[PDB]
């Protein structure tokens, strides 16, 4: 292969084309007043978009230096709305507001690292005084208001997810299906999560939401590294023979094991679907058999020296349902009896009274026992239509995704005035450089941009809308422009709130990328 | 096939050009202060490196001739880096430095010979100055500051290192596993190392290291030469029926053979792995015996007339674990009784009584009693998570290398000042020619480069901070820029110190690379 | 006006193609074996040149740059055969070897200052081995002897010449003029010089020689600046009835003086010359009494109250002729009585025993007596016809001029050997710095072109009859290559030699004016 | 090889040629880049050798220059 080389000052331009390029595609449809985006299909009807994550999927450069910086830039805004639930367009307009701004003071004949310093510095106190500024959220009404107002107003959803996370607690499992009837339901049943997903895309089953959902399939547990098909031939015929979905909870599944499950997916077979054992050590074979034991099945362990060949459709494991994405895996309805799952909470308390280890061993044994114990709420959407059942099961789990945030660690008052008051603290840091006050001046100018666009978004001139803002009213942290209504006044009182982690996820996230992409000093690509 | 050839100086030019693109490459990523490089990937996500070796591993040039001079300058890195375990970017670096200048003076009309033996007498006192002024590490404390040092402040890596290689001794084998728990152990077992590796790169399983990796595999030791698959079928109908890998350490693997391996191998019918017989002569037969004796299994020979048809699995050799890199192959647990060995190892010394050569025979019984009856450390990584357990054994094992490198030749101080201080001893010289100065002087402005590209990383002037260390403090060897701190003072107090072994071998292959470049009369190439 | 400027090494590379153009058309007349050079005139047959100062006067060149170093070496050039003599392409030669060298010196990294004392350091000590190992010749036989040589074997002009510098001493005043017979004349005459020329150009008359001669003309002197034609008006008329030509020598003539004529001169009204007045001070008064004295007529003086407007050719001057060039003018045969003159002189020494001033009064009298007794040598050149009076007068002249340069510092051996056994003295100088060792190594390689160039004339190959000259025969500075044989040995008992004078003035001419080339940073011409 | 060892061959061969003339053995040591008597430092080589390169390389010459017309094929 060919490499093409740049260094300095024109690989920095070009990577600054690139996140030019996307940060403007994508800064359009920020803020209520968002403006549209066609993207245009290689078949069918152009897509009509205001959603800035969709925008910034479907966004490559012919130049190769350009995409370079689009695809860090994408990666980076992926990464944190995946972390936080949104927060793509905020983070992108900081990037690119912080790239640009030390791009010019590098120009101007200024320290890199020194600017990196006092980014570091200014971003570590803007945390600060928005940990400090949070509204924390607590007890079952403040929860009902947030998830209302998250719900764009709908005091049905919000009413419906404060009652699920009373029963299972704020850090409990919660999830969403569709529902039988027209009325709205909230069951508790048994179930658990782990933090492994499917082994790869192809398993998707909803390409809509990227997730696989199998209704009653067969579940083989074992303790083995799978490759070769012979081992898997009884148990393919097995679910064959009883027309049922299969899921495999593997140490791992590679080889021509995972090409033939594959294949076999993509066509009528038989659909199936293979995921890794969660933990490692011996801590992984202790969930394995708490699993094992949920689900009415058995494990399969070559410490027991029994084969795979073996297996019989009574060891084979039963539940309700299951549902896999990209990170999490979720098992309802486990067939195993009560009782059974009873004995082996007491031998999980048994064992954290027997445990010496004061942190690890102790807190892994509470955490297994809170997984086999608390059980899963369940919410199905009722509807009459289908399109309607859809569209508000979509609603609800948006809805649903936006209290867990605000749970976790506050809100704070939307249409991005949360950091543009945030910069008035950065007035109060002392620098030991030069350099370092101005990546301090750089972060407090970035910080600025996304009331700018929101305000221009809805008609009106940006610069103009924060100056009045940040000019008068001085002692008011709730005060701003109400774009919907082109007002002014308390934004929390009118519910514009977004939460902490969000915005602190995005200030992060977009300083880090923005501090590497200014640092890089050479870009290498292949010769087209 | 239709050639181009280049002949004196612009061959020289374009060769010069290619080894100024791959230096210049590579110098940005060196120092604490190393800027970032960005690599594209045909399909995924950009790489962000800091790392010399990885950087110069991706460069190829589209014309021919600088190519050329970038691939052998590449070559050169490659196997400095190799043999002392770092050095890449010092030795890329100063080649540059040396190439550059010497073309130089050539076109001001000079002799290239003269100036090779200038410089290879520069190169000599040099590396008596460094050797004289090397710092030696002998007891348990002052091996566990290295290593601490070399772990990045690590106390426990550490204090880890400095057991092991006082269990085994500086000479003996230490190799780092990953373990099952979260604690860290340090376990002495039986095994040896021979200097063969893997005959195909494809036998790779673990891309990350190159290298390959069985637990519990069949061992096949044969005395024969090996290219038809019928004497081999028996044998890996034997694994396959056991699924068990499979490691052939046999006098050559060559023909359908190897062919036959791979293929196998990279489709899932089985894993397989072959290696060449360690030593020649009587002294291959005789390793091959003990080898034998260890791993349980017996040796085939066709002095004993058996045939390889013959074979059967009580023949086959077991042991706890392999492991095959590029130039050195591990085993691990053998299966032997501790009888036997004990016994093969009274064979030995009585063998060494008996002999009559002094030096040869001596030493080599010598050599395969200690190799025999060593033993091998073995480090465990533990750890909570995977990631975290990966993490640290790459940290272990770097840690691992260097300290061995220092417990070989010494320490000197960092930061590129042992060389800088080195220039102050090439004013004493006396060469016989004019030209031989001339080379001498290209050799002392040459070995100011790395601490001024350290500068010029942290963003300061490098020519400025090398005049200020070169100028006062001049009764300090120790005395030189710390640019992470950007504070001046002695740098061996900080602890920024490295081997001589690798300044050395970087100045040493440097230095000759650049020499050969230099001497280059007529280049060679394909017609595109 | 708008200018082009070049720096640094694109004005040197210019400077150094337009003397290397020069360089190349001069050396290949240099030589007993030089080549033929063909210049082309606008209108009339192609001169045919053997002569290394008409090649260099007739060569300019069409880009600026070059032309601006062309012309500065031809000035110098120039410069130096009208001092010494001749040597204008061993001048031009040593320029562009020093100022190559130097060029590619300094693109090798070296300092041009250190260069140019290294130079300067060689230079001197070559110019003391040359003054020391030269052959002074005092008695009339050697001067004889040198004068024969001179006249390329011809006895009678060497006789002539050793007689005539009996009569007036070496320091004499000697002239060729045109003979009215066959034989050969020596006459001694009243007559003196002065060290000044003529005020334009264009009053040559005789264009062959650049040169202005009189005979019998009016002599006009006078203390005073004339620019207004009315004081001239009588002058000019009273030499215009009397039909002679017209010398005015007076303190300046500028103005519409010069002008009118000029004009008078260019046209047939009346032919006339101007000079100024010689010294300065009272010491110029004095002069210009004692030439009125000489001359038969009155000086005019405002001192004295007397008007340009009241002169009668009764107080003009007459002499038997007037011969002016670019420097000297000399007065022969004037009209003045021998008493007056007599008394005059015992004025002088009357002056000189009286004056107090020890070195400039005492010896500026004593110059003007030996000025004011001496007389001058007169050499009639006889002959049959006019064209062999012609050629014999210009070899008479050519022979007379290198006598004296013989009489002044010596001879030493031709054919460039001196330079060449010089260059063995220059590896016993001690340098302060590597730089200015380089410079003396400079030197000392542009101090064999000269022979190289001389023996490539002659169609062998000149480095390796220089390689045989300066490796055999280390013992003999006289021993050399005779190129008009073809031949080696002592060149000195061959009749080779040059004087001293001339080979010091080109080897300081030329190292001064390299290294006034080498130094240059900027250059600016107009553009075109 | 003179050339190559960084000298003027032409300069070392006229060197060879012009003095010494009595000695057959006598030439340039380019290693140690010293005069003297090639033999006696072990700078021999075979006549065989010589021979073969002399004579072969005379008839090739020859053939060259013999040669008229050259045909090739057309690209």
């Amino acid at each position: 292969t060919h490499k093409e080389l740049k260094f300095g000052v024109e690989g920095r331009a070009s990577l600054l084309k690139g996140v030019d390029i996307l940060a403007k595609a994508v800064a359009v449809t920020l803020g209520p007043k968002g403006r549209n985006v066609l993207i245009e299909q290689p078949y069918g009807s152009p897509k009509i978009t205001k959603d800035g994550v969709t925008v910034a999927k479907s966004i490559s450069l012919k130049d190769k230096f350009e995409n370079l910086g689009a695809r860090l830039v994408q990666d980076v805004a992926n990464k944190t709305n995946e972390v936080a639930g949104d927060g793509t367009t905020t983070a992108t307009i900081l990037t690119r507001a912080i790239f640009a701004e030390g791009v010019k003071n590098v120009a101007a004949g200024c320290n890199p690292m020194d600017l990196r310093r006092g980014v570091q510095m200014a971003v570590d106190s803007i945390v600060k005084f928005l940990r400090e500024k949070s509204r924390v959220i607590t007890t079952s009404e403040e929860i009902a208001q947030v998830a209302t107002i998250s719900a764009n107003g709908d005091t049905h959803v919000g009413k419906l997810i404060a009652n699920a996370m009373e029963k299972v607690g704020k850090e409990g499992v919660i999830t969403v299906k569709e529902g039988k009837t027209i009325e709205d339901e909230l069951e508790i049943t048994e179930g658990m999560r782990f933090d492994r997903g499917y082994i790869s895309p192809y398993f998707i089953t909803d390409a809509k939401t990227q997730k696989v959902e199998f209704e009653k399939p067969l579940i083989l547990l074992t303790e083995k590294k799978i490759s070769i098909l012979q081992d898997i031939l009884p148990a393919l015929e097995t679910s064959s023979t009883q027309r049922r979905p299969l899921l495999i909870i593997a140490e791992d599944i590679d080889g021509e094991a995972l090409a033939a499950c594959i294949l076999n997916k993509l066509r009528g077979n038989l659909q199936v679907a293979a995921v890794k054992a969660p933990g490692f050590g011996d801590n992984r074979k202790s969930i394995l058999g708490d699993l094992a034991i949920l689900t009415g099945g058995t494990v399969f362990s070559d410490e027991l020296d029994i084969k795979l060949e073996r297996a019989t459709p009574d060891l084979f494991g039963s539940t309700g349902s299951v549902t896999i994405t990209k990170e999490d895996t979720i098992l309802l309805n486990g067939e195993g009896s009560k009782d059974m799952i009873n004995q082996r909470c007491e031998q999980i308390r048994a064992a954290i009274n027997d445990s010496s280890v004061s942190d690890y061993e102790r807190e892994k044994l509470q955490e297994r026992l809170a997984k086999l114990s608390g059980g899963v709420a369940v919410i199905k959407v009722g509807g009459s239509s289908e399109l309607e059942v859809g569209e508000k099961k979509d609603r609800f789990v948006d809805a649903l995704n936006a209290t867990r945030a605000a749970v976790e660690e506050g809100t704070v008052p939307g249409g991005g005035v949360a950091l543009l008051k945030s910069t008035k603290c950065l007035d109060k840091l002392t620098p030991g450089n030069f350099d370092q006050q101005l990546g301090i001046n750089i972060i407090k100018s970035a910080l600025q941009k996304p009331a700018k666009i929101i305000a221009d978004n809805a008609g009106e001139e940006g610069a103009v809308i924060v100056g009045k803002i940040l000019d008068n009213h001085t002692d008011d942290f709730n005060y701003g422009y109400d774009a919907a209504k082109s007002e002014y006044g308390d934004l929390v009182s009118r519910g514009i709130v977004d939460p902490l982690k969000v915005v602190r996820t995005a200030l992060v996230d977009a300083s880090g990328v923005a501090s590497l992409l200014t640092t890089t000093e050479c870009t290498i690509t292949e010769a087209p």
